[PDB]
C-alpha cells in the first residue's frame, strides 16, 4: 500500500511496516521521514523552488518480499534520484545488489553490518551510522589504556559474533592485547564450566546478541562467580538484560550510538490524530493496534521517543545539501528544472559531490563539535558511541553515563568497579623482581617467565643476562657492576707474625759477625781464613733476610721490581762465596778467583731485568678471584732460581774429600757438614714453591732457614768457643 | 523485436542481433538455437510429455540496453526455468547481477571471462566454454616440456591482457619458468626496440588482443628480426594476422578451441528461405542485408558454417537433461507437469542436479572420447584446444595442425621449426663443465654463474665445492677423490749414492782393526793399551755406518724402530769407550769401571722404546705435501740425544791436561787432538739437523763423517807406521 505524492523531483523510502504494525523499529520511522520533507520543501533556505515529492513502499522485513516492490521504483528508467533506507541489514544488502545495476545512490539510515563498506561490490552505498568493524577499534584501544592485556572472550553464533570477533583478534594484535579462550554460544551454561579453566583471564570481552546473552548472564548467577564485564553493542542501555542479577552483573561497562533527539518532532507527532492525516495509509491501521480498539489521542505518557529518529532526519538531509549543490553548480541562474536536471547521471551524482559533505543537523547547537555530518571515503560516518556504565549508587542498578569519544577516549576516570574498588590488571606473566631478572618470553607472546640468573651475572636486557667480566662482581642491580681488588697482607693475618720474628735472627746476623770483623781479627784463626773474604761471605744473609721484607711486603710495582731482582743474589752467597774459598783450601793469591764468577749469573739477570712483567696482574680461579701481585708465572720466578741450585749443586763436591782431614780445629765438621746441610733446605722448598696459596711461609720463612742455618752452622762454630 | 513461442515450459535467450545485423558472431547462432528445440520437442528419446517453448530477446551489445530487456524475463515472478546464453563477456556480467537476485541458473555459450568463475558472487553461472585462465595453464605446461624456461612476454591493454598475463606469471613460477621482460602495448613499432636489450630470451610469449596483434607483426618486418612466435588465442587460425609477413612469422605456434562442427545443421540451415520462416521476425530483416538488394537463396558458397554452433546446441541440450532428471526423479508416474513443477525452485535445480551433470553431445561418435560434456566445480566445461602451427611447407603459409590436448599435452613432435630446424632453448645460464663446478645461484633463481673452484677441492653439490681432505688431490670429477702417498726415496735419486760409497770406510772400519784383534796382540803397544777393551771401543764405528741404512733405507715401522733405536748406541761408543779409557791414563784393574756406565743412558731409551709413535705419519705443506715417515717430532729425536753430546761434553776434559804428557808414542797427539775433533762435527750437524727436506745427508754423511775421523785420526795413528 504505497504512497506516492508527486514533486518535481521524489525520493523514495523503504520501512519495515510489517512484523502487525511495528512502532518501536518501523511507523514511528516513516512518520519522521514525512516530517523533514514537511520543512525542506517549505523552509526555503535549503531548496527553493524544486518542491520535493514522496514515493515509499513497505519493506515488511522478508528480502524477496523486498525485491518484488523494488523494481517499482526503477519501472521509470517519478523519476528518483536515489533511495533512502534498508533498516535491516539483510534488506539492505538486497537492494545494494539491484541499485548498483542502475547507478543511482543509496542512503542507509541505520543498517550496521560489515559487509556493506566492501565498495569493490557496492559503488552506490553510503549509510550514516558507523559500521560495527569500530567497535572491534573501540574496546580494543581501551584495555591497552587500561592495561588489561590478557583477556577472554565469547561470540554469539550467526553474522554479529563472528563478523565483529574475527575482526576483534586483528585489531587487537597491534595493540598488544593477548587472548585466551573463544567460545561460540550457539553450552547453556557450562559455558561458564569452560571459561572457569583459565583464572587468570578475568576480563569477560562479551561481543554478544540480545536473548542470547540473557541466557548467560541469568545462567550466571548460578555459578555467582561475577567478573568485569566489559561488553559490546549487546547489552546497550537494554534494562532488561540485567533483569535481576545486580548482584551478579556489577561492575560493568557497555557501549551505545548517540543521539540527541529532535525535540520538536514530539511537537510534530503528538499533534497527529486518525482524522487529521489523510496523507498516510498507515495511521487509521497502526490507531487500532495502538490500544487495541475497535475504532483517545496520543500522549506523552506513551510516546517514548525512538532513539534514532534523528538518524533518518540526519540521513534524508544528505541528499537534500548533495542536490542544492546541484542545481547551482551544475546549473547557475536557474532555480527550476534547467534541463540538465532531465537525465541526472547518478555515476557523477554520487562519487562527485555527496561523497566528502559537510554541514550541521537540524535543530541542534554546537555546530563545530559534533554535528558535522561528514562522511569517510566507505559511505559510513564517524563513530559517536556513549561508555555506559552499571556503576550502582545504591538504588537498584542505575545505568551511568560516564562519557563518550569519538576518535579517543575521553572517559570521567570515576567508574572501574570490580569487587569494592579494583582494577584487575588480569594478567598472566606477572614481571617479577630484579632478583628474576630473566624475565623471556619462552615460546609465545605476552607471557613470559621470570627466572634468577647467574650471580656473577647482571640482566643484560630485560630477558637477558649476562656476566659482568672476569674479576668484578655485579652491582645491586643490572647496571655497571663492580671492581676487583686483590689480597692486601698488610696486615698480621697470621703472616706477618712468622717472618717479623724471623728477621731478628737477620738482624742478630750482622751482630755477632760483626765482633770478629774489626775489634777481633787478632784470633789465631781470624787470620787462618778469608778474613777479608768473610766480611763478603757474611753478608748476603742479611740480604736473605731482607728479600722476604722487600718482596712480601704489599703487592707494588716496585716490590716485584725487588721481588725478581731480590732472589739473584742469594745463591751467590750460597756459593760463590762458599765454593771458592773451599777449592783453594782443597790443596794463597788465588783466592781473587770467586771475585768476578758471582757476576757470572747475576749479570744475565740484569738483560732479563727488564723483559717479563713488572707492575701486577689479577689471576681468575672459579668466578671469584682476583690475585696474581705481579704479572710473572710461577715458572718464571722458579726457572729464575733454576741456576741457583745449579750453582750450588757442586757446592757438595768439596765436602765429600774433606770430610776428614781439617785444615783448622773444626774446619771439616763445621763446614763440611753445612754444604750438605744447606743443600737439604734448598732442594726441600723447591717443589712446594709450586704449590701455594699464601704463599709466604714458603717464600719467606724458608728463605730464613737457609739464613740461620748459614751463619750459626758453619761460621758460628768456629766463633762459639772462641769467645 | 522478440518472439514468445509458448510451451508447457519456456527457456530464455540472448543473442546479437545487432551491431547492422551481425551474421558471423550473431543470427547464424540463434538460428541454430532454435534448431535444437525442433529436435528436442520432436525427438521422444529425450522429454516425451512436457512441450519446450522458447521467448528470445536481443541483446545488442550494449549492456544497460541488455538489462532494459532482462527484466521483461523475470516480470513473471512464462516462467523460465533458466535463461540461454550471454555473448559477450560485458553482457554475461551484467546478466549475472541479476539473475542471481531470482534464484534462476544461467548458460552461456561462448563467453569466456576469468571474473566469470569466482562463485562468491555468482551462484547461478555455468558456463561450457572453459575460462581463459586455462591458457596461462596450458603453455605454461608446454614450455617446461621443451625446456624453455627463460621467456619474454608481451600483453594487450585492457581486460584480456592484464588478466591473462597476472595470471600466467602466477602459473609459471610453479613450474620453474623464468621472465625477462614485460610490456604492455596500449609503442608502435619501438617496443620491439626494448626487446632486443635481452637477447638471450629468444621466445616470445604473445597473449594478445586481435587487431592490436597486426600492427606488431606488421612492423616486425621492419626491423627484419624474426623469433619463435608462441601466441595465446588472439591469433587462433586468423589468415589475416599473418597478412604478408610469412618470411617474419615463420615458425609459430598458436591454439584455438576444438568444435566439430554439425553437419545436419548445413541440412537445416541453408534449407531456410524468406518465405518458409514465419517462426522469426530477423530471417526477413537479415535477407536483405544478406545481400544488400531491396528485395536468390542461400547456397554451400556463401554459408561458411561458425565454429561455436556446436557450443550453443551443447549447452542447450545441459539443461534439458537437468529437466528430464527432474520430471522423472522428483515426479515418478508423471509424465506432464505433476503440480511440484508449478513452483520449480532454482535453488534446488541448480545446485543439486545441474552441477555434475554427463551426457554427450548430438550428431557426434566417439561417445566416450570427449563428447563427455562434464562440468568442474565452477560451471566451466574442460578445455578441449588445438595447438596450430605455422609450419609451411611452401605452399605460401599452410597452416598446420599439429595436434590437440586436453589434460596434457600430446603433440606429434614434428613441427619446432625456427630457422631451419631448430629448437632454441632461449636460457640465461648455460651451466658450464666440472672444470667451472660451482654452478651458484647469484641472487636470483633460474641464472646461476659457473666457477672454477679450488684445485684442491671436489664440487660438493650442484652449487658447492669442498676440498676433498688433507693429503689426497681431487679425482677427475667431484667423486671420490685420490689417497696420499709418501716420498719413497729407496732408488738412487742422488742420495743413494753418497752414503752406499760412505758404507764402504765402515766396511773398511772392520778390515784393518781385525789384524790386531787376534793376530797382531803381540805388538808392543798392544799390552800397552786396553788389548780387550778397543775391541769394544771399535765395534761401534760398523753400528754408526749402519744406524744410516738401518733408518734411511724406507719408510717402515721397524725402520722407525731401527731409527730410534739406531742413535742410542753411537755416544756410549764415542764417549764412554773413550772417557772411561782415558781417566785411568790420566793417573790397571779399576778399567771394569766403564762397563756398566754404558748403559747408564742407553736403559732410559728402554723405556720410552714403547711411547712415542712408530707406525707412520704424513706432513702436510701447502696443499701438497705427504710424508712424515715415522710418527715422530723433529725435537723428539734431537732431544733423544741431548745427553748423546752431554755425554762427550767431558770428552774434551782429558784433552787440556795431557795435550803435552803422552804416556805412549803418539797417544796425546792423535787421541788428544781426537776429542776436539769428534766434538766439532758432533756440534756441527746438530742445528742443521732441524732444517732439511731430503734429509738423508745430515743423517748419514754426518754420522759417517764421525765413523772415519774416529779409527783414522785416534786408532789409525797408532798402527799406521807398526805394518
Ligand atoms: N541495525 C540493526 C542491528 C542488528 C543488531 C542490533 C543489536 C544487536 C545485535 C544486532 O545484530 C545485527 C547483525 C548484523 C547486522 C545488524 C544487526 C539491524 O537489525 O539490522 C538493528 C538496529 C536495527 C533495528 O532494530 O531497527
Ligand atoms: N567470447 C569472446 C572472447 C573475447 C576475445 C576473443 C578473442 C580474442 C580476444 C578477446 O577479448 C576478450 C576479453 C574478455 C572476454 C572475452 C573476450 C567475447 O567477445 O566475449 C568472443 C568469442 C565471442 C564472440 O566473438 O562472439
Ligand atoms: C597501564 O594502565 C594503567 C591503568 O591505570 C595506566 O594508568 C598506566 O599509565 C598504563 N601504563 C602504561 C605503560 O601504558
Ligand atoms: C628438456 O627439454 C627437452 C626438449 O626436447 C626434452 O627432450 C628433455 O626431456 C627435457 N629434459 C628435462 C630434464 O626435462
Amino acid at each position: 500500500r504505497e504512497i506516492k505524492i508527486e514533486g518535481d523531483l521524489v525520493l523514495g523510502g523503504l520501512f519495515p511496516i510489517n512484523e502487525r504494525i511495528n512502532e518501536d523499529r518501523g511507523i514511528q520511522r516513516l512518520e519522521a521521514m514525512l516530517f523533514a520533507i514537511d520543512e525542506i520543501n517549505k523552509d526555503d533556505y535549503l531548496l527553493p523552488g524544486v518542491k520535493l515529492g514522496v514515493h515509499i513502499l513497505d519493506t515488511c522485513s522478508r528480502d524477496t518480499y523486498a525485491l518484488e516492490q523494488s523494481l517499482e521504483f526503477v519501472r521509470a528508467s517519478l523519476l528518483i534520484a536515489g533511495v533512502i533506507g534498508g533498516s535491516y541489514s539483510s534488506v539492505s544488502i538486497q537492494v545494494a545488489n539491484l541499485l548498483r545495476l542502475f547507478q543511482i545512490p543509496q542512503i542507509s539510515y541505520a543498517s550496521t553490518s560489515a559487509k556493506l563498506s566492501d565498495k569493490s561490490r557496492y559503488d552506490y552505498f553510503a549509510r550514516t551510522v558507523p559500521p560495527d568493524f569500530y567497535q572491534a577499534k573501540a574496546m580494543a584501544e581501551i584495555l591497552r589504556f587500561f592495561n588489561w592485556t590478557y583477556v577472554s572472550t565469547v561470540a554469539s553464533e550467526g553474522d554479529y559474533g563472528e563478523t565483529g570477533i574475527e575482526a576483534f583478534e586483528q585489531e587487537a594484535r597491534l595493540r598488544n592485547i593477548c587472548i585466551a579462550t573463544a567460545e561460540k554460544v550457539g553450552s547453556y551454561d557450562s559455558v561458564i564450566r569452560e571459561l572457569l579453566q583459565k583464572p587468570n583471564a578475568r576480563v569477560v570481552v562479551l561481543f554478544m546478541r540480545s536473548d542470547d546473552s540473557r541466557e548467560l548472564i541469568a545462567a550466571a548467577s548460578r555459578a555467582n562467580a561475577s567478573f568485569t564485564w566489559v561488553a559490546s553493542d549487546g547489552w546497550g542501555a537494554q534494562e532488561s538484560i540485567i533483569k535481576g542479577s545486580e548482584h551478579v552483573a556489577y561492575g560493568a561497562i557497555t557501549l551505545e550510538l548517540a543521539s540527541q533527539p529532535v525535540r520538536q518532532f514530539d511537537r510534530y507527532f503528538q499533534s497527529l490524530n486518525p482524522y487529521n492525516n489523510h496523507r498516510n495509509p498507515w495511521f487509521r491501521d497502526f490507531w487500532e493496534q495502538k490500544f487495541q480498539c475497535s475504532l483517545l489521542a496520543i500522549d506523552s505518557s506513551n510516546y517514548e521517543q525512538e532513539s534514532k529518529i534523528m538518524f533518518v532526519v540526519n540521513a534524508v538531509y544528505a541528499m537534500a545539501h548533495a542536490l542544492h549543490k546541484m542545481q547551482r553548480t551544475l546549473c547557475p541562474n536557474t532555480t527550476k528544472l534547467c534541463d540538465a536536471m532531465k537525465i541526472l547521471d547518478g555515476k557523477k551524482l554520487y562519487k562527485d559531490y555527496l561523497l566528502k559533505i559537510n554541514f550541521t543537523a537540524p535543530f541542534n547547537p554546537n555546530k563545530d563539535a559534533d554535528s558535522i555530518v561528514k562522511f569517510d571515503t566507505f559511505g559510513d560516518g564517524m563513530g559517536r558511541y556513549n561508555v555506559f556504565n552499571f556503576q550502582n549508587v545504591g538504588g537498584k542498578y542505575s545505568y551511568l553515563k560516564v562519557g563518550h569519544w569519538a576518535e579517543t577516549l575521553s572517559l570521567d576516570v570515576n567508574s572501574i568497579h570490580w569487587s569494592r574498588n579494583s582494577v584487575p590488571t588480569s594478567q598472566c606473566s606477572d614481571p617479577c623482581a630484579p632478583n628474576e631478572m630473566k624475565n623471556m618470553q619462552p615460546g609465545d607472546v605476552c607471557c613470559w617467565i621470570c627466572i634468577p640468573c647467574e650471580p656473577y651475572e647482571y640482566l643484560a636486557d630485560e630477558f637477558t643476562c649476562m656476566d659482568c667480566g672476569s674479576g668484578q662482581w655485579p652491582t645491586a642491580d643490572l647496571t655497571g657492576c663492580y671492581d676487583l681488588p686483590e689480597d692486601y697482607i698488610r696486615w698480621e693475618d697470621a703472616w706477618a707474625i712468622g717472618p717479623v720474628t724471623i728477621a731478628c735472627l737477620g738482624f742478630m746476623c750482622t751482630c755477632m759477625v760483626v765482633t770478629v770483623f774489626i775489634k777481633h781479627n787478632n784470633t789465631p784463626l781470624v787470620k787462618a781464613s778469608g778474613r777479608e773474604l768473610c766480611y763478603i761471605l757474611l753478608f748476603g744473609v742479611g740480604l736473605s733476610y731482607c728479600m722476604t721484607f722487600f718482596f712480601i711486603a704489599k703487592p707494588s710495582p716496585v716490590i716485584c721490581a725487588l721481588r725478581r731482582l731480590g732472589l739473584g743474589s742469594s745463591f751467590a752467597i750460597c756459593y760463590s762465596a762458599l765454593l771458592t774459598k773451599t777449592n783453594c783450601i782443597a790443596r794463597q793469591v788465588f783466592i781473587c778467583l770467586g771475585l768476578i764468577l758471582v757476576q757470572i749469573v747475576m749479570v744475565s739477570v740484569w738483560l732479563i731485568l727488564e723483559a717479563p712483567g713488572t707492575r701486577r696482574y689479577t689471576l681468575a680461579e672459579k668466578r671469584e678471584t682476583v690475585i696474581l701481585k705481579c704479572n710473572v708465572k710461577d715458572s718464571s720466578m722458579l726457572i729464575s732460581l733454576t741456576y741457583d741450585v745449579i750453582l750450588v749443586i757442586l757446592c757438595t763436591v768439596y765436602a765429600f774429600k774433606t770430610r776428614k782431614c781439617p785444615e783448622n780445629f773444626n774446619e771439616a765438621k763445621f763446614i763440611g757438614f753445612t754444604m750438605y746441610t744447606t743443600c737439604i733446605i734448598w732442594l726441600a722448598f723447591l717443589p712446594i714453591f709450586y704449590v701455594t696459596s699464601s704463599d709466604y711461609r714458603v717464600q719467606t720463612t724458608t728463605m730464613c732457614i737457609s739464613v740461620s742455618l748459614s751463619g750459626f752452622v758453619v761460621l758460628g762454630c768456629l766463633f762459639a768457643p772462641k769467645v
